């Protein structure tokens, strides 16, 4: 039989450190096709060994279609090949867009989705191990058709059943002040929470209520300057223990004051008063 491996790259939707994403076609289907630097080569190692171990099929993870390796004259050439969304990443479309409450909490409930899930050890013969993500953020989740969102990106993924960090904006307080218990799955998934928190803020902002929406910002956009660095990091989440702010809009509406509160049970210090994944779907599914 014929084994069609030919890919068409069509056109460059990113490009980083890590190297490229490639919107592609194959067997006139779109996919898109993230092509690793050299610097970035774990991430595809990780990626590839995780999903080598468990084959994650879940509609808030990014979908899986193929790892590839090929060899070249003096270097390797490294692929991961996955669906495509054609309306990109969510911190994309948080710029150009305002929400209403549905498309708020579906966004929001759907990330929790996808990070319940990678958090969950499932047993049996189509189980899985826990995953903690470790670069939870807003360029690493894509906005679907559908209104849901899935998460992307398990090059720095850890599995339980040199060493690398994730964004340093996005970094706990644990991470940024070298006490996180590195012999602890859970502290990873705390970690997680703590991520997860920001990108609920950054969503929340966009929320109109009483004809007023925030701006997209990132989080801790006014107190760290682009590209913080560890110690700028460190100086304002752990030092001087700040925290988004929480426009006073939000409490003249019933969704957003439920959000602030959800946030804030995710940004707690000390990591294990943290909510789980879990809980934070189950208060998402009775929010409205
Ligand atoms: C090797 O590389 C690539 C292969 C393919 C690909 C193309 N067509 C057919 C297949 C296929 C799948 C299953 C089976 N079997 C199933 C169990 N019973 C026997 C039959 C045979 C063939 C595959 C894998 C696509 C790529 O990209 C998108 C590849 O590159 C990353
Ligand atoms: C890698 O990605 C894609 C692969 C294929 C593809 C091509 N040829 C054969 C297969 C195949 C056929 C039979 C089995 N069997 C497994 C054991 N029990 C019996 C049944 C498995 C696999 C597949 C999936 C199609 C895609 O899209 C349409 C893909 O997505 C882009
Ligand atoms: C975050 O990680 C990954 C994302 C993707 C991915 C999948 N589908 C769509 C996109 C996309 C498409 C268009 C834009 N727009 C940006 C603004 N101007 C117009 C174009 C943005 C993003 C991307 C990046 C693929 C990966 O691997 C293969 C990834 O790595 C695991
Ligand atoms: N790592």
């Amino acid at each position: 039989r014929t084994v069609a491996r030919d890919i068409t790259l069509l056109e460059c939707v990113g490009k980083g450190r890590y190297g490229e994403v490639w919107r592609g076609s194959w067997q006139g289907e779109n996919v898109a096709v993230k092509i690793f630097s050299s610097r970035d080569e774990k991430s595809w190692f990780r990626e590839t060994e995780l999903y080598n171990t468990v084959m994650l099929r879940h509609e808030n993870i990014l979908g899986f279609i193929a790892s590839d390796m090929t060899s070249r004259h003096s270097s390797t050439q490294l692929w991961l090949i996955t669906h495509y969304h054609e309306m990109g990443s969510l911190y994309d479309y948080l710029q150009l867009t305002t929400l209403d409450t549905v498309s708020c909490l579906r966004i929001v409930l759907s990330i929790a989705s996808g990070l319940a899930h990678l958090h969950i050890e499932i047993f049996g013969t189509q189980g899985k191990p826990a995953i903690a993500h470790r670069d939870l953020k807003s360029k690493n989740i894509l906005v679907k058709k559908n209104g849901q969102c899935c998460i992307a990106d398990l090059g720095l993924a850890v599995m339980h059943s040199n060493p690398r960090v994730g964004t340093k904006r996005y970094m706990a307080p644990e991470v940024l002040d070298e006490t996180i218990q590195v012999d602890c799955f859970d502290s990873y998934k705390r970690v997680d929470i703590w991520a997860f928190g920001l990108v609920l803020w950054e969503v929340a902002r966009r929320m109109v209520s009483n004809g007023i929406v925030e701006d997209y910002k990132p989080p801790f956009y006014d107190v760290v300057p682009n590209d913080p660095s560890f110690e700028d990091m460190r100086k304002v989440v752990c030092v001087d223990q700040q925290r988004p702010n929480i426009p006073n809009r939000w409490f003249s509406d019933p969704t957003l004051t439920s959000l602030a509160k959800l946030m804030k049970e995710c940004w707690y210090q000390n990591p294990s008063a943290r909510l789980t994944a879990l809980r934070i779907k189950k208060t998402l599914t009775k929010i409205d």
